[PDB]
């Protein structure tokens, strides 16, 4: 609750973030638990490498442990191994850079704690409930007894949205004024679009926040870059930049794609097992969650918009299915129940026409073939693929592409509201690709754009006087 | 695309299933899978009528293929059999006229899909979303460009609609004025409504497409039945008309039962064996598909109109109270669950309930009692609409019995808004009936109302000028 | 259907019921029900305790009459028990004046009966069906033909509510301006409310209906209430009576806990037993039935209302969640699916994984923990607006508190919306703690509010031409 001392971004941010994880007990929580599921997939993963006798596990009663291999012979038989002990050591300088960043991370949210607790008067137990419009009540009214921020100004509510949001602001800019390629035209199929975390990622730590970013303080742009002069010098050294980034990317391109690989095998086998249907589901897709986004719009206030909108958007996606595979649903569907319905009669009529041992199976399977047609062929209504559907997923979100409310049955529609609606399949996919597909990204379709960025920084950054230099269009 | 190339009428029709079978391609699957279907149907029954040995089956590790018997023995043993041989004759017969007429169709099919492609410019791929509504319109554009109609104005399309439902339209009015007899008084029950597949399509060979009909272009009524004398001698051949063709019914009744009843069978026994309550549910009612039908109504705005209203007519059949059940239910659950609570705190504290020779099967009866009773026992705070679901099915459908809107929770509503809505069990059992009963109806019911059929289609039979002769109704 | 035979209200009252309970031999036997319920809990509560031999039931093959004891024994072994006998003489005192009632009652809803038949022509079968507005379009027409009462006046078509509901809205305005206590101030609790059956019954039975209450006729006050004068008199009279009134409910306190505890612990226990979920549900109490009640609403309007606006209220009271847990449940679900993933992976590779020593149940109840984690995990995208949601309640219920429409979400406005719509078990629990905390509320804390009753009766009564005397809200 101290007089404006530490710069003001990180501070509201915290506040925010202490907001949303609801509470310290609850944040530090769950930041432990990240902490611990990076290091359990590490450690499960060189366990069952390199512990495990898989040949007595296998085949050759036989209690858990004695495929185990003990401890002492554990270490010599990961420690004879370069690639893997070169990849531990790599991924345990990551974890204690993570596990370092953790433990100020909460000695500075301790700070927040004791904002909220003394200045703001919200108590841990009141805040999942305590609400963000009632603290922004509470700090924008604190900010007059208790000094904060310079006093120079006074806070006016968008000021917080500012300094929370000032870089989540270019990037919704850079994507909606068509820099940072996104569309990419592959062969056999339309124009992707590939926009994923790590990408994403890259393209801050190489604008925002880096040795040699365009800013230097995080809330002031670096002074060369406001003068229209040097222009070509500074987009040359941007690019030469972009090069190095992209470069240490191919060459981080084997661990992220091992942990990719790795994590993710992980995370939806078992729920491939369990359903493998819901991956079929559909997410809002990184791209899209910046395309639907407004500017000076919280991520709370993003994501309720984003889910109120959610079941609209899943009943128009699953309006339009193939007439023709309709035809052939209802016709396997006829051919096969009239094969089975003649099998059951018999296996009803006699009993040793039962198991038979070729027949019982083919009855499961023509079961099978049938459900599965059954699921295909359509049931009553559902049909409309409606202006109606459309005129009320855009009420949730408020973006269309100005030639979709016309034509919302088109294959043209649904294909580029499909890129928005990303079924997860295809995430979980993407995701596995960025790190193969990101430095070349990077390196080739990036860097021609670099003197484009350049001109974008210098033309949109206004200096607002309490906040600093902020995006032109978040005005 | 010839101007005057034909008729209005064969071209119109096939214009618009053209585009209700979704296209060129699908279309012709269509027709190719129900080509195979009766083959198929056909040809299975009479492998498992005379080739198969269903006692070393059965009986006397055997392979599948160890109880058919070959060929050169399976064609003698189907050959060997005059019944057979003969029924396999007239369904060889029947197969080679509809290949026949499949074959002129999809030569006549091909003239319409370059009509499309080349006149009115929808390809196949934009026709399953180009929609009805967006050719009915454009057809009438292209009547400037590429003439139709030899002395043609630009189609209202009103005459369209004409051209596609003339005989539709008489079948609509001769049903509306209770012409063609549908209503019996059934011993046991009240007054059936027995209108089928067969039965109508008896109907219009008789009165519309035949060797002696009342049409004899397809858009122009024969001179004689203008004319206001003669009324009799024309009564007396269609009486004898329709008594021939009951007599044709009559004969061929044992081939369109058997044909009622292997279809079915793989049509239904497999969907028994799944889930024999889809037989419990309810479908429109071909009577009802012809009574709520609307002027000029092609099938496919009916079809949209029923559906949009099936849910509703669901929820009807599906509310009325039953009251004092509801009483006995409460009381009876009561008292069942009162013994049941007694006998299971002993078995609970003691456990030794069991000995008692009836104990154990008491507990079981008293819960299976209690179980159905409180599912008879209503839901409290379930909300009950009588007035609104006799009020919304309505709104779907727009027209009503003048005597349903006050008593909706009657039995005589009940009971005669059932034939409209009538289940699926009662349809199938429906058309099995049909080759045994359509027969007498046409040669009993029918037959006296032949002078009446004469003077319906004397006094409302309109000239328009570019369509013909169309009922005077459908103006 | 004579002329004022009885008072409007004993007449009018009984036509509405006979409305309800839906005709007159449902009424009966609904009666009949009820008065073999009492005698039924009564029966086995003395065959339970006298006549069964437990010794021989639980241990020392049986059949089940083994362990009861003749008749000639029974009786004697039930009366060698004072207070069994004692108890039990009571109880056939109460059931014989009810049985008495009961005939008397259906003796005179005879007469109703014939009303209805012969004066309004509804017929008994087209009554559950009547629908109440056409019961009070037929009485309001008959008051032509068959006078109605004086006649006095014709149907106000408020008269009518008024006969039905004279003490109902007493009731409604007594707790509506917080006179009957209701709030108390529990330690270890908030402010409970207890408002039971048995307590409105004392209510009534001290203030309308008894030797000395407040009311003579059924339609007029005594005539002193009415005087300005003389008001510290009757309170003091007020305060004795209803003195002597709680002391004969301490008396008689033993009795209805024993009836309270024998008729609820039939009846609730097995369905706990069921489904011990079902007492969770929650109900909307006879508090918050008097409160959220208009003055002249029937009983059918209120519970309309009341289960309209019950699914809103429980997807409401169903809102909120701890944060913490989810994220317990997210993580656990990782850390058992990663664990499953690996064994199912391995078991899938070479199918002898399984047949280990802890093989065949680590699976399973890794699934159990991953499936009840899944349950506990939110649905994303689920979206609750609990601030939002009142709003369909009150669209309902149609009265409320004026500080929850703007804090629909905090705990304040969660907790005494608990109290108008609290679940089962608390109120089979308030219901079995009435007969020990009737007395002492109506000893304590209704006798010091007698001087303000005296003087709400005095103030708030109405002489309405045709009525009598009414409630002055309920104008």
């Amino acid at each position: 609750p101290w007089h404006h001392i530490e710069n003001l971004d990180l501070f509201f941010s915290r506040v925010y973030n202490l907001h949303q994880k609801n509470g310290f007990t609850c944040m530090l929580i769950g930041e432990i638990f990240e902490l611990m599921q990076f290091l359990f997939v590490v450690a499960f993963t060189t366990f069952l490498v390199s512990c495990v006798d898989y040949d007595i596990l296998f085949a050759n009663k036989v209690t858990l442990p004695d495929a185990f291999l003990p401890a002492q012979v554990c270490s010599a038989r990961i420690q004879e191994n370069g690639s893997l002990i070169t990849i531990l050591v790599i991924a345990g300088v990551f974890w204690i850079h993570r596990l370092i960043k953790f433990i100020y991370n909460i000695c500075c949210y301790w700070e927040i704690h004791s904002f909220y607790l003394h200045a703001l008067r919200i108590p841990m137990s009141a805040l999942p409930y305590c609400t963000w419009q009632e603290v922004q009540a509470r700090i924008v009214q604190t900010q007059k007894e208790h000094q904060i921020c310079i006093h120079k100004r006074e806070l006016t509510e968008l000021d917080i949205y500012h300094r929370i949001l000032r870089f989540q602001n270019y990037m919704v800019a850079l994507v909606n004024k068509s820099l940072l390629p996104l569309r990419f035209r592959l062969p056999g199929l339309g124009e992707a679009v590939f926009f994923t975390r790590g990408l994403k990622y890259n393209f801050e730590l190489i604008l925002f926040w880096g040795p040699g970013s365009l800013f230097l303080n995080e809330w002031s742009l670096k002074a060369e870059y406001k003068r229209g002069g040097q222009r070509l010098e500074l987009a040359q050294r941007l690019s030469n930049r972009i090069l190095w980034i992209g470069i240490a990317n191919f060459l981080l391109c084997p661990l992220i794609l091992i942990w990719q690989i790795l994590y993710a095998f992980f995370s939806y086998a078992e729920v491939l097992k369990r359903e493998p249907g819901a991956l079929g589901a559909r997410c809002w897709s990184l791209y899209g969650r910046c395309y639907l986004r407004h500017f000076n719009e919280l991520e709370h206030e993003l994501q309720s918009r984003l889910n109120r909108g959610y079941k609209p958007a899943s009943k128009y996606m699953n309006c339009f299915l193939s007439p023709l595979l309709t035809l052939l649903a209802k016709n396997g569907a006829f051919f096969a129940g009239s094969i089975l319905a003649v099998l059951i009669a018999l296996t009803i009529y006699d009993e040793d026409v039962l198991a038979v041992e070729h027949v019982l199976t083919t009855v499961t399977l023509l079961g099978v073939t049938v459900t599965v047609c059954r699921s295909f062929i359509p049931d009553q209504h559902m049909v409309f693929c409606p202006e109606q559907l459309l005129r009320v997923i855009l009420a949730h979100i408020h973006y269309m592409p100005d030639h979709w409310q016309g034509n919302a049955h088109r294959s043209q529609t649904r294909d580029e509201f499909a890129q928005l609606f990303q079924y997860k399949a295809v995430f979980i996919l993407e995701e596995l690709l960025s790190p193969i597909v990101t430095p070349l990204i990077l390196i080739f379709c990036l860097r021609p754009r670099a003197l484009e960025i350049i001109d974008f920084f210098r033309n949109f950054t206004v200096e607002v006087v309490g906040v600093g230099d902020t995006c032109s269009f978040a005005q």
